């Protein structure tokens, strides 16, 4: 049937209805922290969250997304590799049935707890729609999870999933600030890939923070309450909701920091 994270239709069947997913630039990918490259002309990030609005948030069948405001440059990001403004549209988490699984890329082959991605998209193309289709349409900044401290930014969120438990569910988010999610360093790595769920477009530039934020164990335990079915259907938790590292082929990490 269509495609999820299950052993019927999981990863290694996507494509089949996605060709792309043998690409030459998918994503996620291991990150080998001694053979990415330091870049000294890589710019500073740029992060202007404090416009953000956010709107609601919604379980689509894969994770739970929190929708912002996207009609004017209110949340942006610009700087490091980036050419021009990109705009957050949304952001949403991958995380494992177990605290020793549940990101997307590695480093040095570890896996973090959860990955929670950021999605921005380039303001020159107009809409998210027409920015998939190209090559340097969207932005996605990656932050590692490790179990530990519980992340105050956070609760916001694990206190309204509750309501959003099945597919399709979606409700009111107001006010949310991101930027209580970021680490405290920016530093980063980045290279060039794809969206790691379908359609697997390879319209991505990864920017992935070196530092991961710490949440806790209580925390992390409700992501894993939600549920990939609808309401009314047999429940299936929404757990290991991420893809395995794929082959870095023809291309090159680099990094901001050395
Ligand atoms: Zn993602």
């Amino acid at each position: 049937h269509h495609w999820g994270y299950g052993k019927h239709n999981g990863p290694e069947h996507w494509h089949k209805d996605f060709p792309i997913a043998k690409g030459e630039r998918q994503s996620p990918v291991d990150i080998d922290t001694h053979t990415a490259k330091y870049d000294p002309s890589l710019k500073p990030l740029s992060v202007s969250y404090d416009q953000a609005t956010s709107l609601r948030i919604l379980n689509n069948g894969a994770a739970f997304n929190v929708e912002f405001d996207d009609s004017q440059d209110k949340a942006v990001l610009k700087g490091g590799p980036l050419d021009g403004t990109y705009r957050l549209i949304q952001f949403h988490f991958h995380w494992g049935s177990l605290d020793g699984q549940g990101s997307e890329h590695t480093v040095d082959k570890k896996k973090y707890a959860a990955e929670l991605h950021l999605v921005h998209w380039n303001t020159k193309y107009g809409d998210f729609g027409k920015a998939v289709q190209q090559p340097d349409g969207l932005a996605v900044l990656g932050i590692f999870l490790k179990v530990g401290s519980a992340k105050p930014g956070l609760q916001k969120v694990v206190d309204v999933l509750d309501s959003i438990k099945t597919k399709g569910k979606s409700a009111d988010f107001t006010n949310f600030d991101p930027r209580g999610l970021l680490p405290e360093s920016l530093d980063y790595w980045t290279y060039p890939g794809s969206l790691t769920h379908p359609p697997l477009l390879e319209c991505v530039t990864w920017i992935v923070l070196k530092e991961p934020i710490s949440v806790s164990s209580e925390q992390v335990l409700k992501f894993r309450k939600l549920n990939f079915n609808g309401e009314g259907e047999p429940e299936e938790l929404m757990v290991d909701n991420w893809r395995p590292a794929q082959p870095l082929k023809n291309r090159q990490i680099k990094a901001s920091f050395k």
